[PDB]
């Protein structure tokens, strides 16, 4: 019995740091999550702060190449700032369905923000305009840094980058890297959260808040906003949304929910005026199909670390 | 950032095969389970039968030396039958609560039976008769065997065990070979459970049934029953007994939970007539503890796989 070890490192190797592994292996999940062929139970909190937690997110997806696991995954507000470490960090372990025995043991953070990433990506193709050119990203972490890698590697048309940190150094650095990585683009650190928002027709929620500022007439007519950190969005923008999508109702307690959107049996957007909204709590078989999907190719270029069960 | 990996071998090296260093860690863990130092999240069960399906089990143990992680656990009850696997396998994953990062990755399988077997022991110290001399044992798998190792090694005064298996093959290797482990007992195999029920003083049920069985009357005064596979029970049982005893009354939905007697809060066994019941559902901090107890002699010892998280 053996099982397959994947550091964030051989991840890369395999091509885990580029938008389009993810972006494939979401919208297979996702079509598997519409037509309801997946199992997945309610993710429970291990608290013992919002960001400091630990969440066992385990899943099972249908079919021929059907796979099972978990994300276990741990998260301290602290860490980048009293230790210089990443706040998130964890494991995500895969399971043949067949003897549910663990196949595969795979570190978590690369894998689960760049699917984060993929999920505004997709969203994007059916939600925002059409070669939209103005980008918005409040949050300059580990996760709006591969927000903003995601879409830039997937939409080539962006000209401008909005960005806001209500950390001023954090937003400064940001900025400074990614000025350098893109210089063609012009990537512009604002003073607030409202100059920013109102300069984006897609804007991207980043923070660790715990409290709205969205405000509705912030947005832009045909604005796309992919609420990722859930909490920065104001009430009031739910209910005058012309769209509000989710990622799974259920799993967020309505337009659509995101499968739905991928499969047809819903539109995206219908005009360039609309302002939709999309609400996403995260799936454990987004990083599950990911991770399957990341492990098959490791496996075909002999890369990781094989390990013994017994 | 490292994480130790202890495979099933590893762990044996550690001192992972001996129900001793399961006993020491229990009754501490237990013992904080009392006081209430403790996180443990309702375990989210994962099904794609009632031995089909792999569950996760979060918790978080308080105190100086304090520990968190999950017990990643799956199981298919054909596989002894069709594959010739073990039916349950899994990982355990230590988490530091300072940062919530992973520390460890170790195999989860034999850590699971030994701890459930030292629950066993524990419970019979406060609930068995002093002394008793007739152990009865029904299920011949891998966890009927770590019962049987565990309380061999804790009950020098045990002589007669009573074995029952619905499959005889399974009794019958089952008693041939622990016969020669110990030839000084008289290992007996009956052909039916009433028989074997009726001639012990303490009963352990290690089956996978979905449907009860042990009858009332079948059970002799003063004996006590640990109901691991906790359906082999019939409820009048659970009505009839003079002491019903479970690990954690909120995780089962009486006379005490198990802490409570490891703690002297609430008293055992006090006559040699009381007939006892207990109903252990089995609890997240008894394996992290138990896991945390053996990485830790494992890091002493040089024992195990380091591993780089990045
Ligand atoms: N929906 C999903 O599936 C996922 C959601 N999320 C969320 O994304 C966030 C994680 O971000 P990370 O980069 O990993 O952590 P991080 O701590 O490294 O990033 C936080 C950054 O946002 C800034 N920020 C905080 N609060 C703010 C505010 N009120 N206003 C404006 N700007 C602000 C902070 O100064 C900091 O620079 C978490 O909220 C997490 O819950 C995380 C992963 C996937
Ligand atoms: N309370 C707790 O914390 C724990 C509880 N359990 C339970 O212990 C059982 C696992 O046992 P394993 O040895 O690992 O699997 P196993 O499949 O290898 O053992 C099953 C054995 O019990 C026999 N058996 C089945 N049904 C029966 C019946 N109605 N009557 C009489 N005899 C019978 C089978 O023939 C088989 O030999 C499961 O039911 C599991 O849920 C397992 C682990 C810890
Ligand atoms: N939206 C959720 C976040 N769930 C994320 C956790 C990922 C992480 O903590 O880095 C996930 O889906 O993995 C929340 O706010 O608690
Ligand atoms: N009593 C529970 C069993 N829970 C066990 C699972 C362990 C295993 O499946 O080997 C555990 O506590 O780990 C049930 O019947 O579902
Ligand atoms: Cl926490
Ligand atoms: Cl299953």
């Amino acid at each position: 019995r053996e099982m397959l070890y994947l550091n964030r490192s051989d991840i890369e190797q395999a091509g885990g740091n580029h938008s389009q592994v993810y972006v494939d292996a979401l919208t297979e999940a996702l079509t598997a999550h519409a037509h309801n062929d997946f199992v997945q139970p309610l993710k429970p909190y291990l608290r013992q702060h919002i960001a400091d937690r630990i969440i066992a997110m385990p899943s099972h997806i249908g079919g021929e190449h059907a796979i099972s696991g978990i994300k276990w995954i741990g998260s301290k507000h602290d860490n980048p700032s009293k230790r210089n470490m990443e706040r998130a960090s964890g494991v995500i372990i895969l399971n043949d369905p067949e003897t549910n025995y663990p196949i595969a043991v795979m570190e978590a953070s690369l894998i689960s923000s760049m699917r984060t990433a993929a999920v505004s990506v997709i969203a994007a193709k059916h939600l925002a305009k059409k070669g939209f050119k103005d980008l918005t990203i409040i949050g300059c972490g580990l996760i709006g840094d591969k927000q903003l890698q995601s879409m830039l590697e997937q939409f080539d048309h962006i000209e401008r980058v909005f960005v806001y940190d209500q950390f001023s150094e954090a937003c400064a650095r940001f900025v400074d890297r990614w000025q350098q990585q893109r210089p063609e683009i012009n990537f512009i650190a604002t003073e607030n959260a409202k100059e920013a928002v109102s300069n984006g027709e897609v804007v991207i929620t980043c923070t660790v808040t715990d409290q709205p500022y969205i405000e509705y007439d912030w947005l832009q007519k045909g604005a796309f906003i992919s609420n990722i950190s859930i909490m920065d969005v104001h009430k009031e923008v739910f209910i005058k949304a012309d769209k509000v999508v989710v990622d799974d109702w259920s799993q967020c307690n309505l337009h659509a929910e995101l499968g739905q959107l991928v499969t047809g049996d819903i539109p995206g957007r219908e005009d360039d005026d609309e302002i939709i909204l999309l609400n996403p709590m995260g799936m454990a078989i987004e990083d599950i199909s990911s991770a399957y999907f990341i492990y098959q190719q490791a496996q075909q270029q002999n890369i990781g670390t094989t390990l013994n069960l017994y």
